[PDB]
RNA sequence: AAAAAAAAAA
RNA sequence: AAAAAAAAAA
RNA sequence: AAAAAAAAAA
RNA sequence: AAAAAAAAAA
RNA sequence: AAAAAAAAAA
RNA sequence: AAAAAAAAAA
RNA sequence: AAAAAAAAAA
RNA sequence: AAAAAAAAAA
RNA sequence: AAAAAAAAAA
RNA sequence: AAAAAAAAAA
RNA sequence: AAAAAAAAAA
RNA sequence: AAAAAAAAAA
RNA sequence: AAAAAAAAAA
RNA sequence: AAAAAAAAAA
């Protein structure tokens, strides 16, 4: 290979775009109390932690979570989670469930494309229900 | 395709990183005087303008400008470029002028994969010589 | 095969090298804090223990981390690794989580090749974050 | 073939470039006394004596030497390298030595691509050791 | 590829040449008057602003020319060039005229290979005309 | 090739060895008097001056040797290994000769299969003679 | 190839003609008046600048044309050609125009084979027009 | 893709 | 169409 | 690549 | 039929 | 196109 | 085996 | 790779 | 190009 | 025969 | 017919 | 990849 | 191996 | 199975 | 026969 610096021929000034889009995987966690759900908003996901405070929308594409903390004595982790959205809430409460007491409980859902429209920080993402104490998301999206 | 959210079925809790990596095309300007050379600093790249402020290194690739205000009466447009290194500086000028007096002059060169380490705030990337005021670098990098 | 000594029909003196290069997997390990940033020293892989004191530089190419002692009650391993470079530090912060309470957490970077050059024993390779109080490194090297 | 001139029709003003590269192998030749290593300048590179007295930096990819002068009575020749960079210098010591003793010695050592940096004359690119007064140097290097 | 030093098996003393030749493209600029043919000295290809002061000779292969400055009013830019050479000069008069006013005017002339002797600081290359005040040269010569 | 770091999905914890085995190449020089056989030491092996004082034995896979220094006047330079073995020395007198007055002498052996166990720094390798004053080994072998 | 002269066996004394014929593009510029058509004379071809004062014929087969100064306040170039000859002249008015204000307008015809007979000096080419105070031609054509 | 100069390689 | 960074997938 | 003009060649 | 110069062409 | 003499070459 | 210089040849 | 001398083998 | 040791990889 | 740099080219 | 040791060979 | 229920399609 | 975002390329 | 380092080999 | 959703399967 070229061991030195070599000219390029530059040749009209291109497009151009300070600021562009940004494909992402966000991993935060949030704070459960058992038997009440809690709504995730979607202003978690701007932050200077992720690199994401310069952008005021975003556009989810799916959600993953796990229980992150152990479960209570005698139990197996479980985490619900029901989508939201600005068109029309649904009532799935999609689950998952541990089968070892010492591990994670884990389940996601996609959003379909026709229901990918941006969000902003005082929207809501889902509803999470769990029987720990903390939960551990990862959401795939597009900021914009 | 699919209308409706779906389930999808999670596994372990992934490998993650909030602070991602980030390969770009930054577009900048800076103000030149005749007959002096201007040293760019890499400071310029880090900035909430280019949602980059988060970052304290970059990598750089390749540096391309172009003349961005008119010339002098009587003369075309002309702008060199000379690569500088921490290791020790080049005395390459590398140079494109216009053949009409109405466009820009350009010219670029290429970071060879064996000088391509960080560079900081303090650090510098190249000489800019000009017979216009301005002059638009846009910059290929990789923020780390 | 031969059971008995043989002649070799030996030529001219060979080129020789009393003290050669040495590719090779460290482990070692770290104390950590909760809450802080351990900055792991180069220095640490130079030893009477490792066959490496005669060594006074090492080119790194990569690096794993596993927790090595139990995480606090209630909570799962984790283990977080920031690369460090004498031309710019980097800021990812890669990590790993365990989905057992018993198991450990683990995460890895590798090195790219425009930054593979020498670092000595003041250097620093990393900065490393666990709940754990201890974390295992094995780090790929080449000595010279 | 045209036996006179003949005319080119040239198109627009091309990129150019005053001051370029030069790949080169540069023989000189230093002075050793026994049993002391002598540490080799990189500013021994620039000279009008080899036409590169207008650079100011260099990039080595490998170093040949030879004994320059007859050995001590009863002695073969030998010269030996060791490797320095300012990232960490090495500890191998390449070495060749004489089978006939009124032949010279020789040996040498190849950088590799993620240790070929600048350097400027205050560096150095190797220590020289031999039993001979004077070692004869050929340096394939990279001016820019 | 290889990440460390390694030993290079050299052999006998090599042929080598510490000042060698060297093949060029030189851009330099030449102030012309109206109606007046300028005679373009060899002398101006030797100059430290080329690397090119420890040379006393050169071979040409190649002349091209453009108009640097703007034409007068109302005109288009036009340059011709007149091929010199100590055994004979030329009377071929090769032009080139801009097709828009505001672009510059360029023509070349090749040398054939039983007209490619040296040429000395003394001697002229060509004769240049043109109804613009300065035209750019870009020379094709090997240096020896 | 990628010019940033990026992760590695490490997984279980590996099975590891801080302190390898280490295949070798090894140099030195004895001194000889005139119709006298040296005993070779295997103690002669480990040393920091080959990064190889942490071993404490090694498997010799073949011995080599040149003459070190010139003949008496008139002579031809001689070497003569005979292998020596905890279980049973040999009476092989492996012998080079040179044919140029100016030129070392060498010879070798090779140890089969069936006698390649350890020896420790008190056993012996083999015993040399010459009419030089020293000798130079250089000793394939397999440090444990 | 041959270095040195060598002998031609040549034969009987060769048919000979000490003044050909020959194929020529020639360059010339006439002025021309607004709204005034201008009649090109043949005697312009005959001339010392184009070493063809030594003809007393020519024998045509195109001719194209260009603008040569710039076109008035707020108009486009164009220019106008009508063929005459000897036998009767023609009525076409070939035209072209520019589509940027600052570009040459040309235009051009070519005679065909039933058409290209000898003129002489007092013989006229064409007749042309433009908005534009002088119009280049090039005629390319067989003097003999 | 081919050619010249410098450098390197099997 | 190939290469690199982030993402997702069989 | 083909054609005209001048040169040269097998 | 191929080369060089001047022209012209797809 | 082949042979001899002098040169050069892979 | 190819090329240049001189010779000779079909 | 093949031949001789000593040994071993299917 | 093949075999050993250490490293790395699919 | 392939790779780097400087030049030239279709 | 293949292998080890010693010698010789292309 | 195949099957059942609901929906849709050529 | 394929798809999307940023980058670079023929 | 491929690559780097050290070793050995045809 | 192919596509979506709920179930089942190798
Ligand atoms: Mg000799
Ligand atoms: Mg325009």
């Amino acid at each position: 290979n070229s061991n030195v610096v070599t000219m390029i021929r530059a040749g009209s000034y291109p497009k151009v775009n300070p600021t562009p889009t940004w494909v992402r995987a966000i991993p935060f966690e949030v704070s459960v109390q058992s038997g009440i759900a809690f709504k995730v908003p979607v202003g978690s996901l701007f932050s200077a932690n992720f690199r994401t405070d310069s952008f005021t929308s975003v556009t989810v594409m799916s959600v993953r979570a796990w229980t992150q903390l152990t479960p209570p004595v005698n139990e197996y982790s479980f985490v619900r989670l029901k989508p939201l959205f600005k068109t029309g809430d649904s009532t799935e409460e999609f689950e998952g469930r541990a089968s070892n007491i010492n591990t994670r409980a884990s389940v996601g859902y996609r959003i379909p494309t026709n229901l990918r429209q941006n969000t902003v920080a005082a929207d809501n993402v889902c509803e999470v229900r769990s029987n720990c104490r903390q939960v551990a998301l990862v959401i795939s999206c597009c900021f914009n």
